[PDB]
């Protein structure tokens, strides 16, 4: 269960580089360079990195600065041979987004939001990045008088509608990716789930250049199973990006490797991102434990990429099983994939055969078999 | 706070009529006769009721019976004034659909859900109700292998696409509203949110056809705000058809009356319907807890009005008051509803004043002023 | 991981015979026999059987019908060798328990309430039972006025003492177990959780006689560890019986087969209960799903005791690998189990090691290594 | 609804000082001087401030720098007439303390976090305090391997044990309470509910020395009701402070002003605590949020008292309509409060009017009438 580059595993510079300052907490750990995060990923067999343009650039850096960030980034990432798939805007950590940076009530913050982005979009262009991330984390509100959601919604579109001008304007080939997230750091945010990002990205002037990015872990903080929505996202043609990570259940966001939390839920994510053919890198947005020293930090990383291999052989072990496929037809599932009414309404209105000659007592009487089925996925899961 | 016909409230005849069964008790009350339930909630101020199929008409009843209870409510409501806006179909009972009813797995199921739907829709019409609402209450699974959603997604869109061809086909003046819930019966349910049922309509062949109706204690159980999800669905367009009640947070879904559960939550939906024009009934669906006699049925179906009520008078207040009115400009929500770039992309890109010479410390700096405006609506709330 | 009596499983008569009505539903399998369910679970490798007095003998019952009850039980449990650990009573189903049995605000169900347990508690000696469960479902409120819970506690303990004289007073050598729920059917449960019932029973006159009986549901119905609610029972000395089953999170009640649900929670409840050495039977208060019929019933009482089987192997496995026991001494496990100061107070306040002298810094920056540890315990489950 | 000093309202210095920093962002206010705070808080006309070691005495200080510190503030206190009830220590900011403090698996840790503790004892006593909270935020973890949950409650009582022995020997007049948390900021909190709390603190050497400190936000963030849990603990007679904030539903810890968050139960709360004559300080932990600035900070502690003072009012004004006192007979409040068998287990058992001779139809039949006095409670909450 060693990663290789091909694998196409991917992390956050926010990620393994987190110092571990939580709301109640200082730092447990030194700033990392993101010259050695780059380093140090590769070794472990990652593909890619991501960021932030303040997790590259300190915030307030003059030209010059930016120009040796971005030029020391550069040379790791050519020394290692590592990608730079995707990047995002900080909209989050400054106080003048403390209300918001696309949904701000002060108008003047919502401008500087915008350009702020499209810096950092020509920025990633410049370093090869398909996909650009966006977490509205500070677009919500903490009491119902203090966002109008109606208005709020109109700024949003006009944000992303800006960006899509923009990116149309320089013939850049990037897209977009919407990262839902119900709660925290405000009481509630706006688009809290991939389908309320979904159904507002159909609202959008050129809906075909934005998707979603959700993450295991803001889906489970609702209590929504994340496998369903990713196969919502899937079926819709919008799963854009995804975040793997773990967590524990209806609470403060974890943000733990992937495989820890709920397992089963990991299997079956895997299960179907692997029987969809989803063809995007496979990016862990995590916190190694404040805990932790370096050491975990690197063990920590690594357990993702372990983990997620691991769950992979089993879930083609499980699709392979003919048990398995015996079983998925006792459970019908063959049938589910089958049209319900191919033949039409009319037939389906002049057969009598699903109305008054449906036989209703014989048909609930079929047990699904779901429960044996479901023995066999925790049997491979398990090695037993 | 006397409720009139001209409130428009509606109720179930399955709220008031709820015997009180439930997964660990018998029930409590016995069997309400629908003409009764008609006569007393005329009497207590209500405008309509609202039906499944199987509410009026015993589930494998004759064609003559099936005259009979439609003639006895017709009369009932013909002696009281009480319209019928609305009616949907039970697929969650019966042991048939154990495994959902247009997203079951067989699919015999699929088109007997289809047809016994399809009969009610006729009679829908025949009553005078212009809004049809589908709960999918079966539809999802308690294990990972039971259900493909993305073949499940495929027949709930078929199985919708036939009920607005049926329509369109017959000329009727009836459009159909989703009902969300993201847990119960089911361990998952499809369309968990009104996000996802908002995104799965963009999809259908007639998407005009279609709303969501939200219901206060669904959107809760999954920790969601409940007047944000609405305000995304009118933002949309798609508010069809809405559920009023209560509910304490992430649990089983309890059915309170409307106005118990979350107090401010309520407030802050009735700012938003009445401020919003909404124009459909004010529908309760809820259950008298099954510690109560028929005094106590009365008494709860009683207090959903009157809550409203008290409410809707407390909402204007608020939104009335010259000192709220001064706090929402101190809170720049006038600023939240103007345009961000009404000048346009370029001139954004060429405004110093967006970033070059943004002063981001001060922007930062001018505090909101949220909990003045939030005690504010606390203060009108509770008539202080 | 095949059972045999000696793993001393148990079931309860409610759990394979769960006829499948839910609050939304009607059953989807007939009633089964005891004497049918005492075979088959022998059959399964079961060690035993548990009741409800009404799972056993039907409410209303002449004497002679009970005793014709009892004496076909009895036959199949001396056909098969069957054990009946455990016994409780049903004061949660029928119409006059809608407010409560021990804390009912009417006094005369209180009485009641009391007279059906003590009625039951004599059968269940008889029987050979030595633990005694009450659960308290419908103990509680859906609104703040309706129940004081002072006096409800009161009510409690007066009823829980009464039983303690009780059986006394009998010479019987039987202990009672307190099954705590946070919510449901109740809006909110009296005793929520473990501690709120450990709390409880240090009031009581004779505390000795009762422990609690924590379900792995419950508590994570609470989004509680449950692990650690175990390991505070153990700690207390109070743990005098066990309930297992699976949960996915904080919604309703599921009863899903031990092993669903929270996997992870699942290896490390049996990691706890096995180091621990508990002595109790292993006993599943589970439903098998409505979808299913009995050949799913038998494979999900099946699936039960397979999946504690494998995680006994797996804990066992994580807890003999030298690898393991070397990353518990890196983590400091060995220094947890310590005492913090054996050399006394006046020792501790004259130690300058312990102050003035100690290097928080160089502590600060020593790593816990917990995800090398817990990575570990991953591989372990996984048989990677 | 001026509060007065006579109101004995109290606030933490981290309180209004808090300065904004959250797991997404950055400080959006400056530091408070401990002093300016007294003396706003005195205009706003609370009675008192509490502190955490670290809120008045910079970590490191000199003994000239700590000596400094208590003057100014002593100072401030003499100017206003405030009070200082309680003391608290801070045990989870610095890293040292990342795996705990008294139950850190670092024995060192453990014995510095006690002398640490022991310190700011001495200081609470010379400052007035005559209650000691312990809040063990970081007592517990993210994994299952890295905490014996049995060795820490072993750790844990050592540690509670030997802060008992140092007042008793020191012959002060000061109770500790401890502050139950289900999370956050480990992933699982050891004592995570009241209920857990209360049962530990019978296992110590000198239980009376030690009682609860619930907040209504830790509570609510498992999902329980906190007045329920609080009627437990003055029950037990163990309720010996009290942290007063507000929080909607289960999700990250939010801190609102009291009175936000969930309304009823802050009703419920207040009509509790005023009806039991609890005669501690009505103390708020909670967090003006970081949108606002100082004068946001100042009208956010206003608030807190302000909804106190109404629900205040509003909880009188219920109990004391003839009309509600009529209802709670109606739903037998005044039964709930009688003996269940005063007359002894002998003569309960000879009774056949509590068995063979009960009319459990007739009493199932009664209805329970709470739906009408809710609705009461509600009218008078919000002043209908
Ligand atoms: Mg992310
Ligand atoms: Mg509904
Ligand atoms: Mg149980
Ligand atoms: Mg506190």
């Amino acid at each position: 269960y060693q990663p290789t580059p091909e694998d196409r595993f991917t992390f956050g510079l926010w990620t393994v580089g987190w110092q571990g300052r939580d709301p109640f907490g200082d730092a447990t750990r030194r700033a990392l360079d993101p010259v050695e995060s780059v380093r140090r990923l590769a070794e472990l067999g990652a593909h890619g990195v991501t960021f932030h343009d303040d997790d590259l650039i300190p915030f307030g850096s003059s030209d010059s600065e930016r120009e040796e960030h971005v030029k020391r980034f550069r040379q790791a990432l050519d020394d290692t041979g590592m990608k730079v798939p995707m990047a995002t805007t900080n909209l989050f950590t400054h106080p003048v987004f403390k209300d918001g940076g696309f949904t701000a009530n002060d108008r003047d913050v919502r401008r500087y939001a915008l350009r702020k982005t499209i810096r950092n979009i020509d920025l990633a262009v410049e370093l090869g990045a398909e996909t650009y991330v966006a977490w509205g984390g500070r677009e919500g509100a903490e009491s119902g008088g203090a966002k109008d959601v109606r208005d709020a919604l109109d700024r949003m579109k006009e944000a992303f509608d800006l960006l899509g001008e923009y990116v149309t304007s320089q013939g850049y080939d990037i897209r977009f990716a919407i990262e839902p997230k119900p709660n925290e750091p405000r009481g509630d945010i706006l688009l809290p789930t991939v389908g309320h990002a979904l159904a507002f990205i159909e609202r959008l002037e050129r809906p075909e250049l934005y998707g979603v990015n959700p993450e295991v872990g803001h889906e489970q903080m609702a209590g929504l199973n994340f496998p369903h929505g990713i196969a919502q996202a899937l079926w819709a043609g919008k799963l854009f990006h995804i975040d793997l990570n773990g967590q524990n259940g209806i609470k403060y966001d974890q943000d733990l490797r992937f495989g820890a939390g709920d397992l089963r839920a990991a299997f079956w994510l895997v299960d179907l991102l692997e029987s969809a053919g989803y063809s995007g890198p496979r990016h862990f947005d995590f916190k190694p434990p404040r805990t932790e020293d370096f050491d975990g930090v690197w063990a920590s990383a690594a357990g993702c990429m372990r983990n997620y291999l691991i769950l992979k052989e089993r879930a083609a072990a499980f699709r392979a099983d003919p048990e398995v496929q015996e079983a998925l037809r006792a459970s019908r599932l063959d049938e589910l994939a089958r049209p319900t009414a191919a033949d039409g309404l009319q037939a389906l209105l002049d057969d009598r055969s699903a109305f008054e000659e449906f036989d209703v007592d014989a048909a609930a009487a079929r047990g699904m078999a779901f429960e044996r089925l479901d023995q066999l996925a925790m049997d491979h899961l398990l090695g037993a």
